[PDB]
């Protein structure tokens, strides 16, 4: 004769206080109700029939969201309901992120979907985030956030890390100019740029970034940085380390340590080849450039039990280096491959990338690996309020015509929705 008094799980609020998930006895059982339907459910996760969090934040914070049931046996013990959680997510921005990512995947023929995220580079709070395919009502693979749990060869979006390391080590600056050949031998393979020249070009570090020269990056790493300082910087930037994001399934990635480097490793990694990491690591690294040199922890939960949590930060580069990098990322958007990411009335510092799909458990790939088109940008970098990432997986269209285009529209909407006026 032991009756269960079912506790209710804690409520999940978005940043404006909208209820995203709440438990109800209309189930005797309890069930979650998601008022905005499928919007943000990928982040929220689902709760199964045993009322256990099964994916997303429901799972990640299940021990605090789940209460403790009561029991009626002449003896009664109280149900303790779970603790409420407030997230950084702006539900209306989440809806746009989802619809824009879905439309982009369709328009640019991204055969393996993509991801999108808007975050505050100073506090680390995530305003919106999504991966395609998205779930509804259910395919278990759509419950992951690809940004966190899938790994890719990052490609050219990584060049901001390589230049930051050099600059922060005082080995060159934006205007430093070098005679860059058409190709360079790295290990036993040649590095080349897809371009017009048939001769070496004198290019400043700023220019190598503007045009995204792989050859220039490999030159910088091999002739100026050196593998040791390179590998130390990668490590300081958190590359190959989990970011600490509060979401399940975070991949650490596959990144060679210095003692495992071989002939071509450093040169290739300089332009984002020879490692495979989740894009959340790239995003996290960019926060250092956007936040005066301090890298933050991307995250969803702002408060639990009315207790605001402190999230770890790390000083990676100086503010001067961060400023020189932002200056160059601004050239990318004003004068280079990122020009379609520009947004009328705002300053956008960013970088395009062409990355690759990889064998998930090894980080390598063959001839038919699909390309990943990415764009990562910071809006009004002096305000420290917004950075957005857009990635399209297995598309044939260049990041300059695809991911950068999606960013201009979504980052604009993120900026209107938030404080950001210009
Ligand atoms: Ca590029």
């Amino acid at each position: 004769n032991d009756i269960v008094l079912h506790a209710r799980r804690g409520t999940i609020y978005d940043r404006n206080g909208n209820v995203l998930a709440m438990s109800v006895d209309c189930k005797n059982n309890t069930k979650r109700v998601y008022p905005y339907g499928n919007v943000g459910v990928q982040i929220l996760g689902f709760v199964n029939a045993d009322n256990e969090g099964a994916s997303g934040l429901e799972y990640y914070y299940n021990d605090i969201l789940a209460g403790t049931n009561g029991h009626m046996i002449s003896n009664i013990t109280e149900a303790q309901n779970g603790q409420d959680i407030v997230l950084s997510i702006d539900i209306e921005l989440q809806k746009k992120a989802e619809e824009q990512l879905t439309a982009a995947v369709k328009d640019f023929e991204a055969k393996q979907g993509g991801s999108i995220m808007a975050m505050n580079p100073r506090t680390g709070e995530i305003y919106a985030a999504a991966s395609y395919p998205l779930p509804d009502f259910v395919d278990y693979e759509s419950l992951n956030l690809k940004l966190v749990s899938s790994i890719y060869e990052p490609g050219s979006v990584f060049k901001v890390i390589t230049t930051s390391i050099g600059v922060d080590n005082n080995l060159f600056g934006p205007n430093s100019t070098f005679n860059i050949p058409t190709e360079l031998q790295v290990g036993d393979n040649k590095v080349t740029d897809d371009d017009w020249r048939t001769s070496a070009m004198d290019m400043s570090v700023r220019e190598m970034l503007r045009r995204s020269s792989n050859v220039g990056m490999a030159f910088l790493e091999t002739q100026l940085i050196g593998d040791k300082r390179f590998a130390e910087g990668i490590d300081k930037f958190g590359i190959g380390h989990t970011t600490g994001i509060d979401f399940p399934g975070e991949a650490t990635g596959i990144v060679r340590s210095l003692d495992q480097y071989e002939g071509p490793t450093g040169g290739n990694m300089a332009f984002g080849q020879g490692l495979a990491i989740p894009f959340i690591q790239v995003i996290r690294a960019y926060t250092a450039v956007a936040n005066k040199g301090t890298m933050v922890t991307p995250h969803f939960m702002v408060s639990k039990g009315g207790q605001e949590v402190s999230w770890p930060t790390k000083d990676v580069i100086s503010s001067s280096t961060a400023s020189a990098e932002l200056d160059m990322m601004t050239t990318v958007v004003k004068e280079g491959t990122g020009v379609r990411a520009g947004i009328y009335g705002y300053t956008v510092a960013g970088k395009t990338g062409t990355g690759q799909q990889v064998v998930e458990e090894t980080g390598s790939y063959g001839e038919n690996s699909g390309f990943v088109a990415s764009f990562c940008g910071i809006v009004n970098p002096s305000e420290s309020d917004l950075m957005v990432y857009v990635g399209l997986n297995d598309t044939h269209q260049l990041a300059s015509q695809s991911a950068a285009v999606v960013f201009s529209q979504f980052a604009k909407d993120a900026a209107t929705r938030l404080n950001i006026q210009p």
